């Protein structure tokens, strides 16, 4: 029983972890096989902040420019090359303690684990969301650019995000590991902001699931609605449309309770238009949305 | 920016999870050395849930009834002892991957990391604090008992619980690593309960002054307090006092926002006789008690 925002363990990720240093920048790399992955920003400078070109500027480095260190160990950099937002250097040494992996791009609304690290040391572990407007809500420092997100499926880490920059309402952006940012932003500095956010409908379902198999039960209702009269109220209250893909994924859960989506639809319809009254729902006091339907699968007993 | 629940990375304690099986009991062990420790509980069966005799127990049992595994690794069990309510198992081996490390007990307020484990395989990583009735409010199914909670400084990680038991409420009870209960719990079927709770007062403080921080400021006003009228109020609501020494301790946060420890007990006063109005904190809708000054102070800003 219980039920937290739990993150992946974080060992494999942790071997992967390198400092890149260019000129006076240093930031975080992710070491794999004889490659390490970092921001491209690292080759900027304090003057090229607004508009960097930075292909002008890779051509007028090489790699004596990069220096890569893995805990007390220089690697020695052989080739580099950029990709989108990101820089690949090839060093000379394949790090022995890279993990199965994989580069795959998220979905708003799924979630994933935020490896923060400093000076290519991982400091903290949580739990993160994609929001519908492609930021995150991370916890970041100067000098974590270049921590990673991910998900770990058996032995296998999908690495999903490296850390960006920080907008100006504090939420966090970054790229896929191809170096191909996730919504509208770029790798320099404008007036650039997070457009308007919204509530990730399917998850807060899961979570009221999850709420009802640890034994929160006082949301539930005699109630059921029809998924248009949902979405009407939905669009009232700045949630996302509920699909029937989102019925059919949230099916397990449905049959381990006995709780027919379109009623747990009902009592979320409550929940928007009279609030809780006081009382809370697995130690909250508002509607949480960043657990998605495999997330509580995996946490919450079967 | 931002603010998460954080945990430290775990993989330097991944490396020591192990599985033990006595019986047709399986459940986690931490290797360290030459040592497996687990519950004393592995050696329980089924009818001896009542009124287990554990020294009678384990003068029945010799090292080849117990089976330790690590990944795909038979560990030889080569002595068998007990010390209160865990086992010690020496094996033949050393674990290579052994960190720096130290077996402390924690207080009540103090908050530690916890690597979920099932089958001696770690499955996630999240932040808990242990309540002042000696509980922790965990994620834990069966099969989870023998997972550890720790915290992490330099390289040391400093080991301060062992899972064994869920209480009816759904709250969960363990040991130190020297076997010794957080509170009046036992290791056996009774009726026991947690007792009841209270709010952590210092803790509350600190997260406020991380919200503040991070630009949450509307809770603040210009009022101040003394020690004894708030903590009148404290009391009042189920909240722990407040000392001289948390004042002290939220030395370093007072100093760098500027806010006296005693304006923002002024901020906690009203807040506690107010509610928050329909706004948030940091965004959660009711008062965090789960930060300590010093997590807020390793996570945000300086
Ligand atoms: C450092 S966290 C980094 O990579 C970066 C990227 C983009 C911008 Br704009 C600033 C800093
Ligand atoms: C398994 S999680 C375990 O160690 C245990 C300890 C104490 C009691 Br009572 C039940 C199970």
């Amino acid at each position: 029983s219980g039920f937290r925002k739990m993150a992946f363990p974080s060992g494999k990720v942790e071997g992967c972890m390198v400092q890149v240093t260019c000129g006076t920048t240093t930031l975080n790399g992710l070491w794999l096989d004889d490659v390490v992955y970092c921001p491209r920003h690292v080759i900027c400078t304090s003057e090229d902040m607004l508009n960097p070109n930075y292909e002008d500027l890779l051509i007028r480095k090489s790699n004596h420019n990069f220096l890569v260190q893995a805990g007390n160990v220089q690697l020695r950099v052989i080739g580099h090359s950029m990709q989108n937002c990101v820089l690949k250097l090839k060093v000379d040494t394949a790090n022995p303690k890279t993990p199965k992996y994989k580069f795959v791009r998220i979905q708003p609304g799924q979630t994933f684990s935020v490896l923060a690290c400093y000076n290519g040391s991982p400091s903290g572990v949580y739990q993160c969301a994609m929001r519908p407007n492609f930021t995150i809500k991370g916890s970041f420092l100067n000098g974590s650019c270049g921590s990673v997100g991910f998900n770990i499926d058996y032995d296998c880490v999908s690495f999903c995000y490296m850390h960006h920059m920080e907008l100006p309402t504090g939420v966090h952006a970054g790229t896929d590991l191809e170096g191909n940012f996730y919504g509208p932003f770029v790798d320099r500095q404008t007036a650039q902001a997070a457009g308007t956010d919204t509530t990730i409908t399917v998850n807060v379902l899961a979570w009221l699931y999850a709420a009802v198999i640890n034994g929160d039960r006082w949301f539930l209702n005699r109630f059921t609605t029809t998924l248009n009269d949902f979405n009407l109220v939905a669009m009232k209250y700045n949630y996302e449309p509920l699909t029937q893909d989102h019925v059919d994924i949230l099916g397990p859960l449905s049959a381990q309770t006995g709780i027919a989506v379109l009623d747990m639809c009902a009592s979320l319809k409550e929940l928007l238009q009279n609030g809780m009254n006081g009382r809370t729902i697995l130690g909250s006091a508002l509607l949480e949305d960043e657990f998605t339907p495999f997330d509580v699968v995996r946490q919450c007993s079967g």
